[PDB]
């Protein structure tokens, strides 16, 4: 009937109606031709339209919209932009605006949380050595000793010509990668690259699987500088198995806080390069990616033998059964430890929740299947019989080059 | 523009220069990818995809521009023009079929594209000799459990008529007998076409895996009903390794996935009915049949066997259950001498598959949400795969359920 994207679980039989998508400005890499969704990566008047939509928004969401105080906020954006090129947003504006980005995050299966989220003004912020008070202190508010919240911590946007706020680092916490004689890599091989940055600018590099890489942090127009974390502010949990008791001599362990520090903030046009944001971890990003990747610690063949499974045959489903008692060791470590988790079948339950809230609320809700989806036990999760349509919403989080 | 396609396992890139071959549009647009969805919501186009097919098929051949090239499109002309249709000659169709099963994007066993054995039935004209031709090619295919590749091909449609089809959605599937109080014994899957069956006169049992007969349908006629002989319908009883208990569950699955409510397109003409099959991966049975929600859901039954911790969902008793079985699945068709393959071995021949038709072709339609397996997606080769989807002819393809 409805000419809007037709949307099915086949699981419970159930139908809805996507118009949400309707209020998309940007589009995304697909085409009539061709489907790339499974790719991770495929102005003054052009500014004044994306502020006139979000100051639209936000007027929409205090339920304000055609009153005067709204036209009254155009007219002091449109002024400041005809007169600056820029404009700046209200404390209010940017605490609605870092929620609906996490709202509209269509990768983010933690959703069902967005309007719980803890944001911090640092748009004052005018050093590197500030930006590491502002971390350490979203850190300790954002771990709160395992009991987890909810956090972003708000630097100052691109302003023009002057040069970014930049977090270097991809995470706020990431252990150290470092490339050997023979070719292989000690610790963690997706931080390779920032391992060796943090070298050329004068670190002295440990030699752990585990080493806690420091921070380096840009102030505008100037080379980065180099910071390392006070250890009693990063909460870590060590890695036992409920009654796989070798598994504790593994030595495997991981960080509570998993905090992204290298996505651009974008609210009505404007840009925060550095907007660090942080919440808790589904269990399978650690016990699955992070430990069982090929290309991360990959220790999948290592706990298999420890089972004293055949690992000389696929057909023996040993990659399953490895991988199913590391996710739980992830699980029952950190409920031993007290540190906020959630499993992927407790995650997807409350996604399909937020699913409902959303088609209610604004009719629909743009979300990407591939990452929404558990890397294992998929079908046994709700999420994977929804069908799921995509789309960039702004306020967006979105990805930005390396700085370097 | 042409797509940069990125392995983040390994760090290699390709570029996907197949998909400009795509003469169909596919349910996405710039604005909204709905990839994820299951479902898709004259003389002069027929001859154009009819020369474009016929073109396909002497290239293959390495005899292109030669004499039989141009008079087989002179042929096609001829008799487009005359009747408003053509038809296909025997080498051709098998050509399309093998050409459809390549294409498919949402099928992982692709590597074993070439060998397709391909039953001519267009001399078919009656329910009675679409059962002969069904009987055939489930006693070809199942080959005492060492599987083979089939699909046969019914007469193609006429604008003159009603089509020939299989109302069955496989050519092998369990009843599924609704109760008064709503819950379903059987396969849940199956309860419509259960219910047609009966309403055609079958006499109905009461169990889980009774294997349903099959209405087949001759052009504008209702529907006949056919019973398979127990004898051609292979089955493997379930049991485990090591849990003696699970071969009490009593459950078992047939050998033979056939799929008979697709249609296959070669060069315009359409192929209503044309069941296919090939052989099972252990995920589809293991993880899908029998674990879904919505089939025979099981989890709970051997979670409970398992003496496992039901009360949360924490204590991964889901994960637990469902990789025994999988693996129960994969021991009890090894035990019976049946084809079958696992989720690792499978996609790691698509990952061979892949490379293979980046060379012959310059890409590989892909459906990466059906290609990646239902449990330990990631802990597979294709999760970390980036893929392209896109239509290509000749095709299989959807159509709507006769009734
Ligand atoms: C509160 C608990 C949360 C959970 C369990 C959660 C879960 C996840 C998961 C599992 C992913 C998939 C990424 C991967 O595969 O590694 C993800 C992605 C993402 N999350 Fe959440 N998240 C949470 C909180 C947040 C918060 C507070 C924000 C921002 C305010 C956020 C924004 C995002 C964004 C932007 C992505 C996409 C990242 C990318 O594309 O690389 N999430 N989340
Ligand atoms: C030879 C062994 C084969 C294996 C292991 C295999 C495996 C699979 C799997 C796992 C799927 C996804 C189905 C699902 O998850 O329910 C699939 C889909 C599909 N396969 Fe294959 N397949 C094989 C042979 C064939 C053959 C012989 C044909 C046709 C000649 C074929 C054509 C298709 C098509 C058209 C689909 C899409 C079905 C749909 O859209 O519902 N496959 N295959
Ligand atoms: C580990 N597999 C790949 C997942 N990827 C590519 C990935 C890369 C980065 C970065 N930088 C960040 C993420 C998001 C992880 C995340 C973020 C937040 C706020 C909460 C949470 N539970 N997980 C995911
Ligand atoms: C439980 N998963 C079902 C996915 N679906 C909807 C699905 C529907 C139909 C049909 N008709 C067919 C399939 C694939 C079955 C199949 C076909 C072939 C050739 C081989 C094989 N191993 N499985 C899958
Ligand atoms: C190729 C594919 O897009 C890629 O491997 C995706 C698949 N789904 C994912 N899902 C999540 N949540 N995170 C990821 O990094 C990925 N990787
Ligand atoms: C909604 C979603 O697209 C649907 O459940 C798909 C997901 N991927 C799948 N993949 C395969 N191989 N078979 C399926 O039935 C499905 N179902
Ligand atoms: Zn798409």
């Amino acid at each position: 009937g409805p000419k809007f994207p037709r949307v099915k679980n086949w699981e419970l039989g159930s139908i809805t109606y996507d118009t949400l998508c309707a209020q998309s400005q940007q589009d995304g890499p697909c085409t009539p031709r061709r489907c790339l969704g499974s790719l991770v990566l495929p102005p003054a008047e052009q500014l004044l339209s994306q502020a006139r939509d979000f100051i639209n928004q936000y007027y929409s969401s205090i339920k304000r919209s055609g009153s005067q105080a709204h036209e009254e906020r155009l007219q002091e954006v449109e002024a400041e932009v005809a007169s600056t090129g820029t404009y700046h947003l209200r404390e209010s504006e940017l605490v609605f605006g870092a929620k609906q980005a996490w709202r509209n995050a269509p990768r983010c299966v933690g959703r069902i949380q967005w309007g719980k989220l803890q944001v911090f003004d640092a748009r004052d912020c005018s050093s590197a050595q500030e930006m590491f008070t502002y971390i350490c202190n979203h850190i300790k508010y954002a771990t709160n000793r395992g009991n987890l919240r909810s956090a972003i911590t708000v630097f100052p946007q691109r302003a023009p010509g002057r040069g970014d706020f930049r977090i270097w680092n991809s995470q706020l916490v990431r252990y150290a990668g470092y490339r050997q004689q023979d070719g292989s890599v000690r610790g963690d091989p997706a931080n390779v690259e920032i391992t060796e940055l943090c070298i050329q600018h004068g670190w002295t590099p440990g030699n752990g699987r585990f080493d806690v890489l420091p921070l380096l942090l840009q102030a505008p127009d100037e080379a980065p500088e180099l910071f390392v974390l006070p250890p009693e502010l990063v909460l870590e949990v060590p890695l036992e198995h409920p009654t796989l008791e070798w598994f504790a001599a593994l030595g495997l362990r991981w960080y509570a806080l998993p905090a992204v520090s290298n996505m651009l903030l974008e609210i009505g046009g404007l840009e925060f390069s550095a907007a660090p944001f942080s919440g808790w971890y589904m269990s399978t990003e650690i016990g699955t990616r992070n430990l069982c990747d090929p290309h991360r610690y990959n220790i999948l063949e290592d706990v298999a033998v420890c089972m004293d499974l055949d690992t000389r045959t696929t057909s023996s489903l040993w990659k399953d059964k490895a991988a199913v008692e590391i996710n739980l060791a992830v699980l029952h470590s950190f409920q031993l430890a007290k540190v906020t988790i959630v499993d992927h079948h407790a995650a997807t339950v409350s996604f399909m929740k937020h699913l409902d809230n959303e088609q209610k609320a604004r009719g629909g809700c743009p979300a990407d299947w591939a990452w929404i989806v558990p890397p294992i036990s998929g079908s046994l999760t709700p999420v994977f019989h929804q069908e799921m349509v995509n789309y960039i919403l702004s306020p967006a989080f979105r990805y930005q080059p390396d700085p370097w």
